[PDB]
């Protein structure tokens, strides 16, 4: 009984692979239409026995409740770049977008999603874990690394979704 965290780390740590190392992951919301889509995050920190680490925003998917870890494994890659971004939502609420939940919008050159967070709690852990991940928050932020990704295969795409 942790208590103050679910499990979501854990999850992919098993679903992951030895030799890595999960930092974090929570997990958030795609509202498309009138079809609700629940979607598990994760971030994953790989160090070289040289120094020399990277780091890449792991996304995998899950069911309405696979959740446990039992049933959800790499479903795309997302590697940190310059042209990534996040971009708040057009607020209009009353003073804050968040509180009660987290309304965050990824603008990468070609992603382009709306996902929502529960409030801070497990989620605040992530947004540290992205800046550190290698913005480093830099005036002069441009180096993008995901030359190692090509090690990740990714499960098998016979999903057939």
């Amino acid at each position: 009984g942790p208590l103050g965290s679910m499990d979501q780390s854990v999850a992919i740590q098993e679903t992951l692979v030895e030799g890595e190392y999960c930092v974090i992951a929570v997990q958030g919301v795609l509202c498309k239409g009138d079809s609700r889509q629940s979607r598990l995050l994760g971030l994953v920190r790989y160090r070289l026995e040289n120094d020399a680490q990277e780091h890449a925003l792991f996304l995998y998917t899950h069911r309405r409740m696979a959740i446990t870890g039992d049933d959800v494994s790499l479903d795309q890659i997302v590697p940190l770049s310059k042209d990534f971004m996040l971009e708040e939502v057009s607020p209009d609420g009353e003073l804050y977008i968040l509180g009660s939940d987290v309304t965050v919008q990824l603008n990468t050159a070609e992603l382009k999603l709306v996902f929502q967070l529960p409030f801070g709690s497990h989620t605040r852990t992530f947004l540290q874990e992205v800046a550190r991940a290698c913005p480093g928050f830099d005036p002069e932020t441009r180096d993008p690394e995901f030359e190692w990704l090509s090690r990740h295969t990714c499960a098998e795409p016979d999903a057939e979704s």
